[PDB]
């Protein structure tokens, strides 16, 4: 029985020349067999391009093969970062898989012509982030293991004070967005639907051709206001000038790449009205869309002559007289909240100001309180009663404070996170309609007007009905209570309470707590629970599993990066990603140039124990369950021991921590007593490094500080890597007993 | 007959009544329905005292303690209008208003000789205090706006001032070391005798309460305050409330937790001048100064001391401010603070006051300004945060669209912590503090207690907690409103009675009704998100929180607490109706012989009738009484929408005609009725009589002069002069 482990890219590739050989030896007396599959860029690129190819310069296409592995119930997948290739990486890579003398073409950035057309859709499928669709089929179970857990409450990360006079808030509007006029349904047939706009004087424009929906699929008609939003933007704006107080506005423009950059642009525009309406005449002729940033304003008026420029500037300073206060991104480079909708990135800033004890940073460098304003009322609310909870109970206790794991619904793109391709900016006032296009029935229609923002949502019902499942299981294997959150007065939440409410009863719920309550209703109930050491598991959408697995995190931990990211797939198998960040390229430069890696493999050493224990649970194996328990209890010990990395050369890197991981973990499989056969295989090795612990860290210092010859970067050499990664003469002896 | 008991009291209460009661068994004879008196005035209550002095047309039946035995009578029907309190020198001047019209009284001089001047001093110390209400409210608090007052509302909605989303105004509550979180209690299966002991360090055994007779079923706490705790949070807060620059406060209620308030407000004074006291202290010793009832005191006190000191202490005093927070105002401009009295900032009035204004306490320079609102005491404290977290967010409320919050409360046999008078002590040393079993030695309930800490036992015995009930479903039934138990399972006493409710709430058919129960805290904001939707929430509360919630919530709904339905339903069946808990304001007494003007007390009536009425409906079901309810109603409605309420002027409006108008319109109403041919009206002698001449009446008593009229007494008067004023026309009793 296999657990397939993914080869992938630049820092933490590395690591697992180095983890995977203890990974391989832990696990074979389970009888564990563990393949690798590379998924790199430079082995995707390849796939792609086979036609380009020698018969043994060929290269199996691995994410195809993962992809229909997702059906197989027996799978187990290990997935660990991985470049999601910008352009620039991808021409870096094709130029060096050329240097080794892979004849594929060149990238036409710009195509002239016949082929250059076709390839650089065909280096598409490489660009971006190709692998997480294919691979990530069947819903979240997020949540923190003990391990860091409990290290967690013996040492407590930093909590700012909140005062109970705080003036931060949270700022939202109160009718004209998206929830408020927000209208849904769950079909109960097959159709295949248009969304149309008549123009308010006939015209019939479509915006969205057809859109294929199933029974049981719920779909929703949303849309935000553009002059609610600008008045709610006035009013707020004069509100907080009024309060002398920080100005901050916090939203998700790298998910919701239509829908929000408009949001953000008119806050751009209205904050600097005065300012706009002289030179809008020069801003539309210059091709400046403020939507993507303020940034963008500036870099244009650099060709404008050092007068009309200057005059500019001036006139956009004088805004500031009559405008609050902005946060900043660079308080000391005067970056403001306005230079890229990309910086202030919601669910990140949101925790890390409340963190921060409601604090944001002014362009003197200094902290005062703020107006978080989130437009949009539907996910906003949740903040604001978590805010309203510290000024009374001060800042969180990590000391004490219990777990909010979070099951979340987000299979094939559900919900909000599906619409990209389906919203759009209102051309002109009339009526937006989802239409049957086989039938010209009308399902849902919209009240709109012009430069309004439309979006049709759907989520299908396998997704949802996994979703219950795994709530009941999640409640049942934990005994934590489950809360559904869910507001009835939002027409799709309604929908879902619908389902849930059916569903539950496909399951056994006796033992359990399972509960449906209001987003803020539930948001409370599980802080009154956190704040008493107990824990709860938030049930919630695919916007809110995003939200709170940053959010409830940050609190209990310090970071959000510390977490089992498990997708329990549809056909009963796993996947285990080990991380939510990069490959982290600045890891590679310290390893080739003076051999030190300061990668941390902690999300590794985490997914690897669920994996084992879930393969315990399902597969019936004792084995299993004890390399699990006991990778619990030498994780934790690592953590104890300090014996994570450091960021420093000379000192401890990714290899000694696996190292001591490998000595904890050994010593733990050597001191049970649950399996006799398995500490019999054990015990010699638990002594091998044990005794020789210095020996070999001594093996292990002594490389660095010299350089490290990978032979490559987007195509490492196995050798070359397998030697820098694995160098300890003594360590490598160890491993090669256990009888 | 099924009849209404309807009282005559004292003062301007009495007087309206001598004029708006034969404008009822009017409108009621039709109904089948009878009007006795019962006069339990102070005046009349003396007398029934003090008898054996009298001869035998002047002696009267005692009616205080004939309604005392009517309360257990599964029909009677009460109409109870304010009445005054007795006091020092108001039984005094009218311990003599018949030794001027020929009655044989002893009279009352303290500072006695040798024994009856004792025992006639305990024997009129009877009609002293608040000795009529008890007598009366056997049975729990049934507290609701009633349909008249709270249409008028939304029609004519007073102001809310604004709440901004960065208000800093807040609740500043002990989290450790008070009442709550240290909490014991228990419910008895055994009736026992217990005794409050406290067991020293050294092993002295001190008993601070001999003797508590406890039944079976009661629930029993016992809490305490810990004065390391509680000073440490005035001081911790003190701090706060500076680096804040806002202003600081201290709700409490001291006029009924008259032992342990006061101790924790005179430990805030102390605290926030322990500067100027820890240096003057020995001679505010030797002066008597006991800041426990306030800075007020302390000044009358240092008037003694020469002016070279008693200024030298005034500036030490005054230099603590330097270091301190700003003080919210009693009074700006006679510069009185916070810490003048302890009845002055009245928690459950001075807190929705505040919220009402936005989140406001008066600065020193008669402005209006933030501030720290410090209950020290957690328990009843979390919920007035709640609901201003709740305004910072959503702006504070619109009584236009707003719902409503009545009441259910439980405080039959002084329930809760509103008995717990004679059981609350300042612990002398440190040590143990035990209820202990004076039969079996057993110890029940333990806590340990150092020097000055504050240690009370509350008891609620089960009688009231079931009627409680069954009062909470009868109201959910008769209503379709749902109602919310408000009890904090983490509070050892309400999670002492969650089990109670859970138990007796199977006891009633509630197949119908939405009865659920909630933290107070919960509670209070699921019934917050309604309100705001323009839904209804019943109330279903402790003693305290019927006290707090029954001015919080119609301040929001009506700016005053004083227009509310108060009926007791009494623990036999009956019921009785209180017009108000307003004073009998005698100050309202001269406007009507000086002059002739009075006030607008009258409301209150109107509706306590409305009430007795509806629910003499169903209890002796009465088609004949359903009617003039919702007539009544009808009518009170809009002697509102018509301006027609008494008036401060002399032209003018008072009881007089708003006192007739209804009669008008109680009329208007029954003869242009359809749904029955009985009470066709018949009722005809018609309201257009009151039409005929309806700006007459008027005027006939317009002239009726103000210069003087005499009740030819005042608290004692007769029975045939108050007719030539309160009935002066001569075409009013007329038709
Ligand atoms: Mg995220
Ligand atoms: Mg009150």
């Amino acid at each position: 029985s296999t657990i397939i482990y993914t080869l992938t890219d630049e820092a933490p590739l590395l690591a697992t020349y180095s983890l995977l050989p203890i990974i391989e030896t832990f696990t074979k007396p389970a009888g564990i067999e563990i393949v690798k599959s590379d998924i790199s860029v430079a082995a995707r690129v390849l796939a792609e391009f086979a036609d380009y190819l020698s018969e043994e310069q060929k290269v199996s296409d691995n994410l195809a093969e993962l992809g229909r592995l997702t059906q197989d119930p027996d799978t187990n997948i290990i997935k660990l970062p991985n470049i999601s290739a910008s352009v620039a990486q991808l021409t870096a890579c094709i130029k060096e898989l050329q240097s080794k003398g892979y004849a594929i073409p060149d990238y036409p950035e710009n195509p002239a012509t016949e082929e250059e057309k076709t390839i650089k859709a065909r280096y598409g499928k490489c660009l971006g982030s190709a692998v997480n669709p294919v691979l990530r089929e069947g819903n979240s179970d997020r949540r923190a293991p003990a391990a860091v857990k409990n290290y967690a409450k013996k040492h407590p990360h930093s909590m700012s004070e909140w005062k109970q006079w705080s003036q931060t808030h949270v700022s939202h509007m109160e009718e004209g967005d998206f929830y408020h006029g927000e209208k849904s349904m769950t079909l109960d047939r097959p159709r295949n639907v248009k969304m149309e706009l008549i123009t308010n004087s006939g015209k019939s424009i479509v915006l969205k051709p057809k859109v294929a929906l199933q029974e049981g699929e719920i779909i929703d008609s949303m849309f935000m206001s553009k002059k609610a939003l600008c008045d709610f933007y006035e009013k707020q704006l004069d509100d907080c000038r009024e309060a002398g107080i920080l100005f901050s506005l916090h939203v998700k423009a790298t998910m919701m790449k239509v829908s929000h950059p408009i949001v953000f642009g008119h806050c751009v525009k209205i904050y600097y009205k005065e300012a706009f309406e002289k030179h809008g005449k020069l801003f539309d002729e210059l091709g400046i869309n403020v939507n993507n940033g303020m940034a963008g304003l500036y870099e244009k008026i650099e060709t404008l002559p050092t007068s009309l420029r200057e005059e500019i500037i001036e006139d956009l300073h004088a805004c500031q007289e009559h405008r609050p206060a902005l946060a900043m991104v660079d308080s000391a480079k005067g970056i403001t909240n306005f230079h890229s909708p990309n910086d202030i990135i919601v669910d990140a800033s949101m925790p890390a100001m409340i963190r921060a004890g409601g604090k944001m940073w002014g362009a003197d460098g200094k902290q005062y309180d703020a107006k978080a304003v989130m437009p949009e009322s539907t996910f906003a609310r949740i903040y604001q009663e978590m805010i309203n909870f510290c000024k009374w109970h001060g800042n969180f206790d990590p000391k004490t404070m219990g777990t909010v794991p979070n099951v979340g619904l987000m299979a094939q793109k559900a919900e909000e996170y599906g619409s990209h391709d389906k919203t759009f900016e209102i051309p002109e006032a009339g009526i937006a309609n989802i239409t049957d296009l086989d039938t010209g029935e009308v399902l849902l229609t919209q009240n709109v007007e012009e430069g309004d923002i439309w979006r049709m949502c759907q989520v299908k019902d396998a997704p949802i009905r996994d979703w219950v499942k795994l709530a009941v299981t999640r409640a049942r294997n934990s005994g934590m209570p489950a809360i559904f959150w869910l507001d009835p007065y939002r027409p799709h939440e309604n929908e879902l309470i619908k389902k849930v409410q059916k569903y539950l009863k496909d399951h056994d719920t006796t033992g359990l707590d399972i509960q449906i309550m209001s987003q803020v209703r539930a948001m409370r109930y599980t802080l009154e629970r956190v704040v008493r050491g107990l824990d709860t598991i938030s049930v919630t959408g695919n916007i809110l599993r995003d939200y709170l697995t940053d959010l409830f995190p940050i609190m209990e931990l310090g970071t959000s990066a510390k977490m089992l990211s498990i997708v329990p797939l549809m056909a009963g198998g796993g996947m285990y990603e080990t991380g939510a960040g990069g490959s982290a390229p600045k890891h590679v430069q310290q390893l080739v140039e003076e051999n030190h890696l300061r990668w941390d493999s902690l999300g590794e050493f985490l997914a690897l124990a669920v994996s084992l224990e879930e393969m315990g649970i399902k597969e019936n194996n004792a084995r299993t369950k004890l390399l699990a328990k006991t990778l619990d209890e030498a994780t934790g010990k690592l953590l104890d021991n300090d014996k994570s990395p450091s960021r420093r050369t000379g000192e401890l890197d990714n290899r000694g921590s696996h190292f001591y991981l490998s000595l904890y973990w050994a010593e733990a499989l050597a001191a049970q007593n649950e399996d006799a056969e398995l500490k019999a295989k054990f015990a010699p090795l638990a002594k091998a490094l044990a005794e020789n612990e210095q020996k070999i860290v001594a093996e292990l210092a002594q490389v660095q500080g010299k350089p490290a010859d990978i032979g490559g970067y987007y195509a490492v050499d196995p050798a070359k890597v397998s030697a820098v990664m694995r160098p300890s003469a003594t360590f490598n002896a160890a491993l090669s007993t256990v009888q």
